[PDB]
């Protein structure tokens, strides 16, 4: 056998020793190097330290700003706030795992981190296509009179956690389960287990999908159609040099943000299809870890191209900053 399975924990490494056991109660230091796993809580925490302070000056600089009510910023809001439900819930749980080396709150607690991680690059999956469509409708038109604003921009807001929702409750309980990954110091979805209790096959492809797949392909539908509709479609239209210098450049952000999403998006979710293709595979405590602690940087370089290369509205923070200044 390759590794072990038991009623809650997978562990890739067989009990070939006998030192392996369970990860809700024992320090899994069985596995490998201790200064690797204190590696992991030493990368950790300059993570959860720094979307902080990147996330909420950003839902600070929209309250504060009465003139930031843009259907770019209110889906631009959504992470600042997404986001630091993570820090304060999903980072919360990991950091106690990774410094002593096993799952303490376990059970019950798992079923956090994995959870918020399924609850953050997930509700910014259905704000992306959201942020491929918002740039699709002021560009091509696809109707008449196509105007968003307040009304139609909560719309798009409020959708993101009518289909987060879909897919990350669910697992927690009825239809699959959360579950330690890797190294054992990360939780989340199963990819190796029938345990066909609790139903997982219908699950995993209702997950991978329509919430990884589909919204994919219904961004590059949208986003083939836009290179097409700069050169031939739009010097019929007919629209001013001017409008578009910033609506040029706030494109060549938004869509540099689709790129993130797969930049560390793929080596996880990617090979979980590797793993999930193979459930007795002989791949050790390494291969889930980095990607998914890569993975987990998904917090806090959004507000890093948001507030970077979005100038549209680089200076509204600024003016927090100063607070009064020539
Ligand atoms: C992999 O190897 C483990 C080695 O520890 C092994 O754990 C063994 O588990 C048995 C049964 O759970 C324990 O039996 C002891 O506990 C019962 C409680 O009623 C009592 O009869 C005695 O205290 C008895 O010793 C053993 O303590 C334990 N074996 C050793 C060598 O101590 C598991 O089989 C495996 N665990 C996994 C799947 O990770
Ligand atoms: C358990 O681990 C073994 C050992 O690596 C894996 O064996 C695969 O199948 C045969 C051995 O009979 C080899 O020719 C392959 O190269 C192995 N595959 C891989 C991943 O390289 C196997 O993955 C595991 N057993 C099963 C069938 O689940
Ligand atoms: C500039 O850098 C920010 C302003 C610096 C002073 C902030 C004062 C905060 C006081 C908060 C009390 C008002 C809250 C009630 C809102 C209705």
């Amino acid at each position: 056998m390759n590794g072990t399975e038991g009623p809650n924990f997978y562990v890739p490494f067989s009990n070939k020793t006998g030192v392996v056991r369970s990860p809700f109660e024992a320090p899994q230091y069985y596995l490998a190097e201790p200064w690797q796993f204190s590696m992991l809580a030493a990368y950790m925490f300059l993570l959860i330290m720094l979307g902080f302070p990147i996330n909420f000056l950003t839902l600070y600089v929209t309250v504060q700003h009465k003139k930031l009510r843009t259907p770019l910023n209110y889906i631009l809001l959504n992470l600042a706030v997404a986001d630091l439900f993570m820090v304060f819930g999903g980072f919360t749980t990991t950091l106690y795992t990774s410094l002593h080396g096993y799952f303490v709150f376990g059970p019950t607690g798992c079923n956090l981190e994995g959870f918020f991680a399924t609850l953050g690059g997930e509700i910014a999956l259905w704000s992306l296509v959201v942020l491929a469509i918002e740039r699709y409708v002021v560009v091509c038109k696809p109707m008449s009179n196509f105007r968003f604003g307040e009304n139609h921009a909560i719309m798009g807001v409020a959708f993101t956690w009518v289909m987060a929702l879909a897919c990350a409750a669910p697992p927690l309980v009825g239809w699959s389960r959360y579950i330690p990954e890797g190294m054992q110091c990360s939780c989340g979805i199963d990819y190796y287990t029938p345990h066909e209790e609790t139903n997982n096959e219908s699950f995993v492809i209702y997950m991978f999908v329509v919430h990884f797949i589909i919204p994919l392909i219904v961004i590059f539908f949208c986003y083939g159609q836009l290179v097409f509709t700069v050169k031939e479609a739009a010097a019929q239209q007919q629209e001013s040099a001017t409008t578009q210098k910033a609506e040029k450049e706030v494109t060549r952000m938004v869509i540099i943000m689709v790129i993130a999403f797969l930049i560390c998006w793929l080596p996880y979710a990617g090979v979980a299809f590797y793993i999930f293709t193979h459930q007795g595979s002989d791949f050790g405590p390494i291969f889930m870890t980095i990607p998914a602690f890569f993975a987990k940087t998904s917090a806090v370089y959004n507000p890093v191209i948001y507030i970077m290369m979005n100038k549209q509205f680089r200076n509204c923070m600024v003016t927090t900053l100063c607070c009064g200044k020539n």
